């Protein structure tokens, strides 16, 4: 059946190539003959798929339909670009038939206990449908787009059941991967709707996005229940990043309604992530706890940048509040690290945070947002105080090397911040930094004293 | 004697370099002194050659004279370009003396039983003479060209005797190589005559070419008598290629008399090749038989292209008849291959032939030659019918894989041919091809059926 | 103490970077604060240097001060370019303090028996002082330049005592290296004075150069007394090259007074070198003796080129006399080599000399200096006669190969010389060369005869 498939697959491809020649030349008589030949090959291929399924080879069965569908979409593209509605009609009907077959192959795969293949089939199909949707969107074919958007919905429902299956199989990893990929594809489809200005499609997708998010949060819950806080974190981190990417599309397009929905989704993810951080701390994994908050903070600053550049004070407000909450958590993680006797990690957390705060400060300085800059400069001060206590700890631990490294890095970062103040002409910030610089110098000189006393 | 030679060779080169300075500056007094120094060195070198020969080192003796001759020709070039007839005279006399020595070294080599060296000496000398001839031709020095053309004749006669020797030694390989190289050099010389428009030189060369061809055909005969049909084929294949190259020169220059002679030579070679194919088949080597006809057909199509582009219907006619004859032979070789149980080779032959026919068809289509296209399209049909029977054979042999590959390749080639018809707007050809495409599809679907029945 | 140093070094660098921002922006208040911070760090660093010395780590102590000094000079550059005399003042005072420390570290190193480190410290310091001097020279700050030139003098005195120490330790190699490097640095400083037109600085440097030369000549004496004629040669060869480089500066600038002094220094070095050649010959090392004269001759020709291009007949006269003296020595070395049975070396010497003479001849020909060309053409003749006797020797030794090589090379060189005569139109030179060419040819033909008689 393998060879049988290969023959028909190659033939079909060659027929489509011949069809292209007929389409471009405008030879309807040849195109007719070829389109009839294409139909005959499809029927054969579907019987080969049947054979493969009867042989217990659902993998091959899937591959055949996947390739065929791709070729049909390629043929559809030719019809769309040429404006041949009759051919496009025939192909769109062929596409539907293949989809139905593929869904039965997915069913078979699930019955065989192969949820992995089942997922892969639907994931590929969905991607191909979105590609076909793009053709409909760009060409402005609402009838085709309608059909595809309905096909997309059906695939999503199947995928969610495959996610359910994966969870029932105890494979929360796969369950996550499916929803993560789907969400990404939905956002890509959303982008097409946003750029084209198709509010109806965007609506449908935004509803699909919401449904996926809810599923993902339950997968995160599952992961946490399985004692896999690492995966739980990864899921939310990826989701948050994707939400920010979607937010960017809303911000640039000026879609406040979508941005609202996403900003609410972002908030929900943050709350989950903070509970995962809590879990990690309860598990004695302060390292992961730190990494989660560090990544989140970076993503929040990136989102803040979008708000700052666009001039969205309402979003910036929300993010700046989220940033504050993360900072407080991070400082408690630093405390934890110090209590664990890990002054190294404690230092690294504050050093990274400070750098990120200075980066955020730069955005405030360049944009001229004194209110944000104020908040950040206060956050910077708080971090410095913590760092100096970590330096103290390091010295008490007999680690004058680390103590030095912390102050050296901090001083460098302060000078970088000073540069921003100097170039912008912000004497108030420069004053604060120059005072911070002095304090660090005094500490460093005491570390030098310590080093000398240690014979180093 | 080795060092002795090296010293004089280097000195002579340096003297020629000094001569160049005198020539370019126009210092006749210095040039005189150097030309006298050159003469003295030559006399010494000839005595070193004598010594080498007396030492039984004919190899060194040859090398000395070969290098000297090259240096003399380089010096001659300086005289020719500067227009110094007095120097050129002296050098041309020196060249003659060296040639006489070299011919005696060739004699020595032959007496030593070293026909290989003997050949190499004359081959190199001939090449150098042709290079010198080029200088005479471009400068328009008929007196020098005359002398060289006489020297060329003398070398040819020697080479033919070396070929005879090689054949008497049972070395038909060397005999072939000598004539092949000589023929190539003669064609190169012919090109110079053709481009310059020297009919007298071209005449002489064309007569020399004829003589070489006759020798080569006897070497082919020898090779066949030795049971070496492979070499016999290679000789005729190379010769034919060289004849077509010579034909191209005649076609582009518009020399119908030369083209006539070559086209007659081409015919004679074809007849020989077909007998070599017969021999190969009688030896049970259908592979070689196929390769010979495949190469010949390709060369004929290349020659046809020249006729088509130039618009020479008479040549094209002759070639198209030659093409037909080759096709008939190839189909019998396919039959043989099938009878030998080698359906793979049978397929390969027809596949290659079909591709070549389509390439020829392209030439007819682009040129608008409906008569040629007709003939080719009929040839294409005949090949298709054969291929379908080979597919049948393959299926009967239980080789559905090969059966598929044949039809897949054929279909691709038909689509390529269809493209030519579509772009040119030839509905009649497109019709024929589209019918051929349908027939192939039906076959392929039966091969798919077979594959499924085989459990593949 | 290592870490302690690293911390302060990094901090100081960062403070200077911050200072740069203040300087460029013109923020005197920030610059003030930083300059005070810089002072505090310096004081700490000097105590770390003290610690390092107390720990017996004079290496680290040196490294700290060397780095600090470099950073201070970088800061000074910022002050100089910005025109901040107040900052420059503070830095120049800091520079002085560091120098005093470094000199005590040098003292320590010497007391530890580490004259190598002692040298390295002063060498680096001197280089940094010259770099600082350059800044003063280009900016036109005579007050800073004065201070630096006094610092340079002090370092030189120290270095000469380190050279003395090295000699007392039996390390004439290091002693040489120190003076060689110092001299090079002095010439570089001289260049700055010459280009800027600072006769007062140039005077001081030229006096320093003289003092170094005297030391170097005593080191050469030492090396000779140690039986190390190789080192003795290398020292004078390098010195001579450096003197010629200094001469070039004088020639291009047109400073006859400096050129006079250098030309006298060149003469003194030549006399020393000739005595080293004598020594080498007495040691049975004719190879080294040759190499010394060959290099010297090349350097003299290079100096001659400068005289020729500048049109300085007085210098050219002196050099041409020096060239003659070297030639006479070389011919005696050739004699020695022949007496040692080393005809190969004898040949190589004359071959190289002849090539150099032809190169010198080219300069005379292109410049049109018939008097120099005459002298060289006479020198060329003398070398040829020697070479022909070396060829004779080689033949008598049964080495016809070498005999050939000598004449072949000579002939090539004669033709190259002939080319110069031909292009320039010098019939008198061309005549002489053409006669020389004839003589070589006759010799070569006899070598060919010999080779044939040898069966080669």
């Amino acid at each position: 059946s393998e060879l049988a498939a290969r023959c028909l697959i190659i033939l079909f491809q060659q027929l489509v190539e011949l069809a292209r020649l007929a389409i471009e030349s405008g030879d309807e008589e040849l195109l007719r003959r070829v389109s009839e030949w294409l139909e005959e090959v499809i029927k054969d291929m579907r019987r080969v798929v049947e054979q493969a399924l009867r042989e217990g080879n659902s993998e091959l069965a899937a591959r055949i339909l996947i390739i065929l569908f791709q070729q049909l979409v390629e043929l559809a593209r030719l019809a769309i670009e040429s404006g041949d509605e009759e051919l496009l009609r025939r192909v769109s009907e062929w596409l539907e038939e293949v989809i139905k077959d593929m869904r039965r192959v997915v069913e078979q795969a699930l019955r065989e206990g192969n949820s992995e293949l089942a997922a892969r089939i639907l994931i590929i199909l969905f991607q191909q449908l979105v590609e076909l949707a793009r053709l409909a969107i760009e060409s402005g074919d609402e009838e085709l787009l309608r059909r595809v958007s309905e096909w997309l919905e059906e695939v999503i429902k199947d995928m969610r059941r495959v996610v359910e299956q994966a969870l029932r199989e105890g494979n929360s990893e796969l369950a996550a991967r499916i929803l993560i990929i789907l969400f990404q594809q939905l956002v890509e489809l959303a982008r097409l709707a946003i750029e084209s200005g198709d509010e109806e499609l965007l609506r449908r997708v935004s509803e699909w996005l919401e449904e996926v998010i809810k599923d993902m949060r339950r997968v995160v819950e599952q992961a946490l229940r399985e004692g896999n806080s690492e995966l739980a974190a990864r899921i939310l981190i990826i989701l948050f990043q994707q939400l920010v990417e979607l937010a960017r599309l809303a911000i640039e397009s000026g879609d406040e309604e979508l941005l609202r929905r996403v900003s609410e989704w972002l908030e929900e993810v943050i709350k989950d992530m903070r509970r995962v951080v809590e879990q990690a701390l309860r598990e004695g994994n302060s390292e992961l706890a730190a990494r989660i908050l560090i990544i989140l903070f970076q993503q929040l600053v990136e989102l803040a940048r979008l708000a700052i550049e666009s001039g969205d004070e309402e979003l910036l407000r929300r993010v700046s509040e989220w940033l504050e909450e993360v900072i407080k958590d991070m400082r408690r993680v630093v405390e934890q690290a110090l209590r664990e006797g890990n002054s190294e990690l404690a230092a690294r957390i504050l050093i990274i945070l400070f750098q990120q705060l200075v980066e955020l400060a730069r955005l405030a300085i360049e944009s001229g947002d004194e209110e944000l800059l104020r908040r950040v400069s206060e956050w910077l001060e708080e971090v410095i105080k913590d760092m100096r206590r970590v330096v103290e700890q390091a010295l008490r631990e007999g680690n004058s090397e680390l103590a030095c490294r912390i102050l050296i890095i901090l001083f460098q970062q302060l000078v970088e911040l000073a540069r921003l103040a100097i170039e912008s002409g912000d004497e108030e910030l420069l004053r604060r930094v120059s005072e911070w610089l002095e304090e660090v110098i005094k500490d460093m000189r005491r570390v030098v004293e310590q080093a000398l006393r240690e014979g180093n």
